[PDB]
């Protein structure tokens, strides 16, 4: 759901830095190369994230939106763990966390929700 | 207006830290000695907030929370018409705040209060 990722980085800090494990090769290798790390570690992050916001029950809030986005990768996780092909590349070493403004974070979450759509390393 | 204040609050990570300058021993001071300077810092602390959040954003928005916020502490600092910089969560800098708003309403005489120093 694309207008509440936007409203989400419009209300985030353009300093605060999310840390997420990107994995390498995002940007070069076909996605089934990395779409489940990156989908494990965006988990992970999204969930961390949402530890540092309390609800608000007024209209969408950080904390309600994150949980939603929470839930799509965790879907997407369980999704990935089931898809039997060997060969999707389930095996990584745990990537080294880098920091992203909310902006490149999202971008990164976008590009990887995305890469499940247009479905040797 | 703390409702408002809450929501932002709660739309705010508890680990983004905000720089106030604060004075030193304001805890334990009677307000006069303070609130002329913090009405300031705290106008400008929320100013610069404004900076890191947009302005396109349907429904709750920390940038017109932030703003009104602005507009509340600008009133007084024209109303009032070192310190050290300290970094705060975003709770403790909005107790500061809720504080510094609320020693208005609960003023007492200087001559009738308290010197300046704590030690």
């Amino acid at each position: 759901n694309v207008k509440d990722v936007t409203k989400l980085v419009a209300n985030l800090p353009k300093d605060y830095m999310i840390t997420l494990k990107y994995v390498p090769g995002m940007d070069v290798l076909p996605s089934h190369c990395w779409i489940s790390e990156m989908v494990v570690q965006l988990s992970d992050s999204l969930t961390d994230l949402l530890d540092k916001f309390s609800n608000i029950s007024e209209g969408l809030s950080n904390y309600s939106i994150i949980d939603k986005l929470v839930n799509i990768v965790d879907d997407l996780v369980e999704c990935v763990k089931e898809n039997s092909s060997k060969d999707l590349k389930k095996s990584f070493k745990s990537p080294e966390p880098r920091l992203f403004t909310p902006e490149e974070f999202f971008r990164i979450f976008n590009r990887s929700i995305d890469a499940f759509k247009d479905f040797d390393c």
